[PDB]
């Protein structure tokens, strides 16, 4: 095998192009680039620079008025621990499809388009790994993706521990090489593309194909900022009991069939640690 | 926004004195100082000296005498980690309203009324931030703050990663500053006061009262001892799941309401950290 | 107490020897050594070998194929973080009764023997440990033990933090003293015996026995590898919530019984920190 990350064009894949390459990707590694799917440093660019504003010159009380009253990370800002505030260490602004918190009209605005493309091109290739392992959800394709994202942009003014995600698919955008995945045994780097977001398959992905899409480990090395994705089934999401346990989750559910709220419980659950 | 960690009256609050500061406190901070509730350090000092005494010169067989075979914290003696022994680093001594274990009738009369001097402050502070936010409980606000207490006090011969607490309320009573919180976004000492218990909101809080109290995240830095008494919330105790979702929770629960039970599970957890 | 790790002849248990000193054992340190239950060093070794030959020797091809699309360490081939390779710090081989992946007939042959003789030992000792204690699980003792256990190899070419399981029984055989457990509260030697296995109880035993038997803490410090043998109850298991709670479980639960997948959740959880 070669450890090469590979990269692929969306609008390819949805003419029906590359599909045995497709199909070995991601049983065998479970990321790769992306191409051609509306997201670029161009879409990026207007997002990064008005958030980083906020970070370093919004004020104090601009800020609270973003902060929701739980530190969850679900929705607006939150400085994130690892004299002096937990800030110091990183930040993060965090929104959905509802129920987000905005610092202006400006920033709204700008925001409100990159989460619709963001979502846009990660139903759109999450749509193409389930054409391409043959698999019909529960429910159908389109109820399945029509679902719970998160989007949730970091700045660093390990970083993160070895883990691995809990999503359908997450896609990243990034500004040495601090982001590295488990590829043929060896830890392989995943440098920033201008032209391309990257893709990490998620547990979720694992799951509803029957055990076709690996979900591979990754981690963050020790500034910086990435934009970071998470497509999330909703809670209904219904699968079938012996068919996960025969691609290796461990579960212990009765019975024939469970949703994801049985599975993960009642609150979402975005990243799992092996150790 | 001045940074300054308040103090309120209970008596005052009781009377109807101060709502506009006491709802500016529980919806900015989410933190505060109570005085005139029954607890000082007159009511600390027979407690803290006589389980001193017995994590100090108790021995082997009398320790055994009153630790759980699992060990939970919930109830009795516990040696807590971070040649030798998990004694070494901290010791802990648990109680609730019920299936207690002590090691001497002396002991269970001095701990039995400590406990119930507190468990009776805490439901008085709930009780008051209900009334200041127009709150009233699925099921009643009695049959709410009737409930499953828990009264650890921990000795150390960080201390404590950033978290938030997962109570409606928590009280605390302290014997160099190594409490923190974040208070407007820098870290406050919160140092002992012979007078007063300090009041931390937990995410029980903010959720019952669909958002209007903050639960703000704290640390222990680093000989010391406190006393943590956590009022939480009964099993079946039901919220809306869509006023969850608006003020922060990353609730994965289908349908309109649920329960406590379905939020966190089958085991009671105290804190959650945000990393 | 005399803090000895005991040794107890599994015949000798059978034909009802020992009880007193047995009871003793299971309720004060909830650990012990057991002879004369069809495993001993002549059993592990071709099991060992041939599984580090596949960790030092094997390809990635080959390795590759025995590893489940999701990290779980369930079935097959793991490597398990604390340039380079998360094999770099450990490697793990893992089975159970079926959805099994071996890297050849031979492995297939020697493991397959070797997993069936200790889920006949572990089955035996947890019969043994329900007899001395007059337990009877809801729906009869040999449904209680026609479970779902798993199996894990580990190679290292703190290691663990210190931990209860959450297991009925845990067996363990080993090849500087690196195991410690808590015993009369200070850290106790576990070593190697070529002729026993090494019997730690775990909560479940404490559960379904009513308080009778401890789960005691234990860590590994800083090659070595160990078989870990972990007999897990069936997600269906069905127990008393007022008596879990008596001897010391922390449970969330409404009503006055409750299932094994009610208290943990939709995935295993083998062990769980006091900290
Ligand atoms: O910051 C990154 O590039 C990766 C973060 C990540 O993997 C996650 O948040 O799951
Ligand atoms: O020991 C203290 O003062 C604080 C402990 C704490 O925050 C907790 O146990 O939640
Ligand atoms: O490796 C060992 O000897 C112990 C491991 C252990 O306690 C566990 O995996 O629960
Ligand atoms: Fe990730
Ligand atoms: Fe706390
Ligand atoms: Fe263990």
């Amino acid at each position: 095998m070669d450890t090469t990350v590979p990269t692929f064009s969306l609008a390819e894949l949805q003419q029906g192009l590359h599909q045995d390459e497709f199909r070995r990707c991601l049983r065998d590694k479970g990321l790769f680039y992306l191409t051609d799917c509306g997201l670029t440093d161009t879409e990026l660019k207007s997002a990064k620079d008005l958030v980083i504003d906020f970070f370093e010159h919004g004020s104090e009380a601009e800020k609270r008025a973003v902060t929701s009253p739980v530190p969850t990370m679900r929705r607006g800002f939150t400085g994130l621990e690892s004299t002096g505030s937990y800030s110091d260490y990183s930040m993060c602004y965090s929104m959905g499809t509802a129920d987000n918190l905005f610092p202006s009209g400006d920033f709204e605005r700008i925001w409100t388009q990159y989460f619709d493309r963001q979502y846009t091109a990660s139903r759109a290739v999450a749509r193409e790994v389930l054409r391409a392992t043959g698999t019909e959800p529960d429910g159908g394709v389109e109820a399945f993706l029509d679902c719970e994202p998160l989007l949730r942009f970091r700045y660093f003014p390990l970083r993160m521990a070895p883990h691995y995600d809990l999503s359908m698919v997450t896609l990243i955008q990034q500004t040495f090489v601090s982001l590295q995945a488990e590829v043929g045994g060896a830890f392989t780097d995943l440098p920033y593309r201008p032209d391309a977001v990257l893709v990490f398959c998620g547990a979720i992905a694992t799951l509803v194909t029957g055990g076709q899409v690996k979900a591979p480990r990754h981690h963050v090395a020790a500034s910086r900022t990435s934009s970071v994705f998470f497509l999330r089934p909703n809670a209904d999401f219904t699968f079938s009991v012996p068919l996960a346990r025969e691609c290796g989750f461990d579960v212990s559910l009765d019975g024939e069939t469970a949703t994801f709220q049985d599975w993960i419980g009642g609150n979402y659950v975005n990243i799992r640690r092996t150790s």
